[PDB]
């Protein structure tokens, strides 16, 4: 005779004991916070700020009245040929116009770091989407750096959030009048059509749930650390409510596979109990 919350506690502490890595978990349901686990840490985020990144996008284009399908031009080096990039491959050695729309897609559901940066600078810099995200309430994340400044620099402890943050960031997304209607929409729709990481939150669920989500990952130093793997988003469950995941793996010794497999375990156990609830 156990809440969700003690279940989920109980099977994700039993899970990690022998891993090599230092996990985050937070599930938030229903306005509430159903269950934690090492909520205290500041974890890299990697991709998964490309999240906050498009909140401050949505807000910006919402206040202007700027439709998504709205062109704009991309110049070649913008799209450098440095960094992941499926756009700039789709598109090599080209000057483009690109809708803002499409932009978000490829930073969102296809983690493009080019595009990324690009509407960073939409946006006005990083600053300005910390900004954003601290005046929504979010205390315990900062946000200090571009995809370049992470990739010149090697500091990726420079955009770090706890995991409660980043559901409760999640949560608000859906629940508050962010922007109008058709953006949240679009967010929605582009969270659940992301392509990467495919077996971290949704590796061990059933093939019909959706899953609306952002994926991060870190390099893995020659000693064998990956500093950051992580996961975060909402599932819908069968009666169309959702709830709210981030799993964040840190300074890990286990290897890519085992890593995704931690997040799909966890969000295996959490899916089967707020589902069996």
């Amino acid at each position: 005779n156990r809440t969700p919350k003690q279940k989920i506690e109980q099977q994700i502490d039993s899970l990690l004991k022998d891993k090599k890595a230092t996990v985050g978990v937070a599930v938030l349901a229903n306005d509430e916070t159903v269950a934690v686990y090492n909520n205290q840490i500041h974890f890299p985020l990697l991709s998964v700020f490309k999240f906050h990144v498009g909140l401050a996008v949505l807000d910006k284009m919402d206040k202007g009245h700027i439709a998504l399908d709205s062109l704009i031009e991309v110049k070649s080096s913008q799209l450098k040929s440095n960094t992941y990039s499926p756009l700039r491959d789709k598109f090599p050695d080209q000057d483009i116009t690109i809708s803002l729309g499409e932009l978000l897609k490829y930073t969102i559901s296809k983690s493009d770091n080019n595009t990324c940066d690009i509407l960073i600078e939409y946006v006005g810099g990083i600053d300005q989407v910390n900004e954003y995200v601290k005046s929504l309430g979010i205390k315990d994340c900062n946000l200090a750096a571009t995809e370049t400044l992470m990739h010149t620099s090697g500091d990726t402890d420079l955009n770090w959030s706890t995991p409660e943050e980043v559901v409760r960031l999640l949560n608000i997304a859906d629940k508050q009048p962010l922007f109008g209607t058709q953006y949240k929409d679009f967010l929605q729709a582009i969270m659940q059509e992301t392509s990467t990481g495919k077996d971290k939150l949704k590796g061990q669920l059933p093939a019909d749930v959706i899953v609306g989500h952002k994926t991060g990952s870190s390099d893995r130093t020659p000693e064998g650390i990956k500093i950051a793997d992580n996961d975060a988003g909402f599932v819908i469950l069968p009666n169309g409510q959702k709830y709210y995941i981030a799993v964040f793996v840190m300074e890990s010794q286990e290897t890519d596979a085992d890593n995704a497999a931690i997040i799909a375990s966890i969000s295996k156990i959490v899916y089967d109990t707020l589902n069996s609830d």
